[PDB]
């Protein structure tokens, strides 16, 4: 069944993969690996933007904030072209979550405040939708780069997954800043050779995806039927065989999800 073929995927990767589906109310949970320790990667800059969306007001979006160029320390597509102007709170969301840009992330963690740079506030708001489980312990890029066997910076399939369900489905945000969320996720540029191409396109999908050393490729997602039924996604994987340098592969994400779907239509 849909452990044998994951498996497999493993095998013909040389990977290590994860996955968790939430049960609905006429669907069982689907699950791989599902509380087993993987890296966050980029994947928590969604959760991050609902932290800060939850901590402040809506004209908390239009604030200015200003940074320099020795404070791009991180792939930052955005923010890399916004140096003299300033990116707004509003504009890092944007960017955190549809480029996956590092600078915007850092400086969202930094408008969490607290020690850390924002991490230990950041895992506060995960503790505070009932995940014990992950945690985050650096910024960008150092959090993407922790060796496969390492606590910090990780999370489960299963935990972000439920994360996930909170904030897009769920009431951990009140409907106008759960729109934003959902709408970022929504018209996000990475996506489009993980879950997404697993799915058909008659199906809704929105991501946020993760990439890192030891061949880190995760992608998680909330996707909608053709009529209209919605299910959670969380992929992740590593290639720990082939060491630091070893090449993330999209391709296992999309089988992983393709396998998904076929079950789910
Ligand atoms: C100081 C110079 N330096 C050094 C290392 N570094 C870094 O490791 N970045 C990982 C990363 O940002 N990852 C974010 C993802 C990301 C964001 C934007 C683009 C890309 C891309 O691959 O094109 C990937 B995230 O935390 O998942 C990363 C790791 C492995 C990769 O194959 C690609 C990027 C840097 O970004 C960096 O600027």
């Amino acid at each position: 069944a849909l452990a044998d073929r994951f498996a497999e995927l493993e095998r013909r990767y040389d990977a290590r993969l994860g996955v968790y589906v939430p049960a609905t109310g006429t669907t069982a949970a689907i699950e791989y690996r599902a509380d087993e320790r993987f890296a966050f990667c980029s994947t928590f800059k969604a959760p991050l933007v609902a932290a800060v969306l939850h901590q402040n007001p809506l004209t908390h979006l239009d604030k200015l904030i200003t940074y320099t160029s020795d404070d791009i320390r991180s792939i930052s597509p955005v923010a890399q072209q916004h140096v003299a102007t300033g990116m707004t709170i509003g504009q890092l969301c944007d960017a955190a979550i549809r480029y996956s840009d590092g600078t915007a992330a850092n400086l969202l963690l930094a408008d969490l405040g607290g020690p850390g740079g924002g991490t230990a506030a950041f895992t506060g708001y995960l503790r505070s939708l009932g995940d014990t489980v992950s945690r985050l312990d650096a910024e960008e890029p150092e959090l993407a780069r922790d060796p496969p066997g390492d606590e910090r910076d990780t999370t489960t399939p299963h935990a972000i997954a439920l994360v996930l369900q909170q904030l897009v489905l769920g009431n951990a945000l009140p409907p106008d800043k759960r729109a934003l969320l959902t709408d970022w996720m929504a018209r996000n540029t990475t996506g489009a050779k993980r879950i997404r191409a697993g799915f058909p396109a008659d199906w809704k999908v929105i991501d946020k995806t993760g990439t890192g050393d030891y061949g880190r490729a995760n992608d998680i997602a909330v996707v909608w039927s053709p009529t209209g039924v919605p299910y959670v996604v969380a992929v992740m994987s590593d290639r720990a065989g082939g060491g630091y340098d070893a090449e993330p592969r999209e391709a296992l994400l999309a089988e992983a999800a393709t396998c998904v779907a076929g079950v789910l239509a």
